[PDB]
């Protein structure tokens, strides 16, 4: 269980050392930051697009090395997409989800993909 | 319910702001315009090729961000392909279909893909 | 002197037999038709973007087979860009230039690239 | 003079309508925010990598449509890189430079590339 | 029912006007020509590789425009692969099959893909 | 049944004449060599990543020419992945498996893909 | 002096072990055989397109490994293009030139690219 | 002065954190080990191909982020190629050069590209 950065922006503690992945993650941080300022549709579309794109790219990256933890990782991703598709305004959940997802599930593939 | 441009050619009111998508749409406008001048096989092949290519590309673009409205959008596309594969010479239907498809279904993904 | 279509849209007489080239060409017809409707910045941008992109892509196709007429063709394209970048509103010139460019200069690469 | 966001993160007012460009831009906001938190080599590397990559990619997008403002834009980008390669810690300059670059120089290519 | 070229090499009567497709077809002609000179394994491997590659590429090309005649065309291809995988030395069959396949089935997609 | 190179590193007797394939194989040799020095997780992750990547790439290469021996070859690959996912420290098995796999199963596709 | 095949088609003695290169080479044999049948513009176009494309692609393969014989090889290719661009109908020269080019100059890059 | 591995193979101390770079580096260790076993043309070709390809690819990675140390790094690589193109059999030099190149010059781009 990890601290929540305030302002809710990416920092180097989240580095995975996959620069594409890090740069995509910076966009998910910003997406949740916007929602945290104004819970509207422009902001949710922005987070949703970036989330869908990042999860699919990262999924491809895992598949390229036939990663053993893919299926568990894809199921995590798909549950979060689902929250976003039924958004409830729960920004705290999202701030939390992303921090733990990166620092636990994404950190797990390092060196394996 | 939108006006039908006369001559039946693309205009900037159809811009989606995805330049690839706009350029592909210009070819569907021209395809229906040819048919409207001469309902023959060279012209239907031309529209059919451009339609099949555009729908698949746009479908890929939607898939890249895991778009929530994909399945409804693909079903729309597939119904129109089907009309083209059983062409009946109904050019008015086609002039209409395309205008509404862009201005309603395609305009819906803007900002999300 | 080739006939100028009316409406100024692409027709199958312009076919080069390269489907990507033909699809790009349709966007150049459309750009000149919009300017003929309203000589403004939006329309000139649309045409200028599509012209720049088509000229570059067709140049790349030429280079891929080390086409012997490349230099002369590139020079023809660059001269038209200049005209678009110093636009004086002469739509008639543009309408003519495109019809003659396709049917005499683009048609000469058929079978060689 | 445009307002400087606080927190210094991207917002939808910076939208260019090119999703890849906007996603890159978010990483430049983030790089300058990290430096504002701690002026060190890690943070400067992160910003400098993301700036180098975004400038190159946006230059390639410009070239693909033979954008007429390419030279001047490239020169603006190269001048900023120089500032990053001779970094003196002036975060205020950087914060300003990015906001003005996006809203005045990047915004001028919209519709042309 | 078409003539069999002697020597069994491609000629311009087989042009489909898809240069990639034509160049791949030239390799199938050569493959059958080798077998016709020496029915051995080096020669069958050579034809088999080129055949498998060409059929898959051409299948992709058909899929890119959602070609209506794909399934019939793929079934043709797959039957010929199968003959090659159970080769019987019947070179006349192969000389024949290829000529008709191109001039009837492949000529059918022209203008549609 | 082939000799095991000592030191357990690739040599030109393993050349398949597909340079991509050879270069990937060099990484599997090194992976087993590390494990042979220290049976730890950094080393198994390294072999596992390289193995998964190589098997998928080689599988793609086979698929591109519709290789007849694909399914048998993929089943071989998938069994070895499975050993690696349930590693038992049996380095001798692995030194052996790889030598025979290349010199028998991989050597079989030469000239066919 | 290597033997000149009759019919002037590629055979497995010309194998370079690079499947894309060998497949391109087959199209150069074919281009010279067509000219030997009928010295016309169609045939010369076919050969000239395939020669330009093969020379460029093989040059790109050379460059990808920073091949030390690149300059000399490129010069050999450019000299042949010149001969095709100043075509005098000397098919015998062409037949010889290709056999010697492959077996002495192309064969020297084997294992180095 | 860094230690020279024995056997002269890559180990995880050489990790750059760029998986493609690390996989290429393994092929350079292998090339120098083969030469240490037998100083012949086959082995020198293998090393020289892998060195040329790795240097080019790593140069392209550097350029993609407009890496400020590009020029100096390229010069280091070009000097080694020269040594390989004027090979005198000094394997000791090579063994040293690679260890120092990776651990001092390649390591300096980490986080910047």
């Amino acid at each position: 269980g990890f601290p929540i950065p305030d302002p809710y922006c990416w920092d180097i503690s989240f580095r995975t050392f996959y620069t594409i992945i890090d740069d995509e993650h910076k966009t998910l941080f910003n997406g949740i930051l916007l929602l945290s300022q104004a819970d509207n549709a422009d902001h949710l579309n922005e987070l949703r697009r970036c989330t869908g794109k990042h999860f699919l790219n990262e999924q491809q990256l895992m598949q390229a090395s036939q990663y053993a933890g893919y299926a568990e990782h894809k199921k995590a991703h798909d549950d979060f997409i689902h929250k976003l598709d039924t958004w409830d305004g729960d920004v705290t959940y999202a701030k939390n989800w992303l921090v733990n997802h990166i620092k636990t599930i994404d950190f797990k593939y390092r060196g394996k993909i």
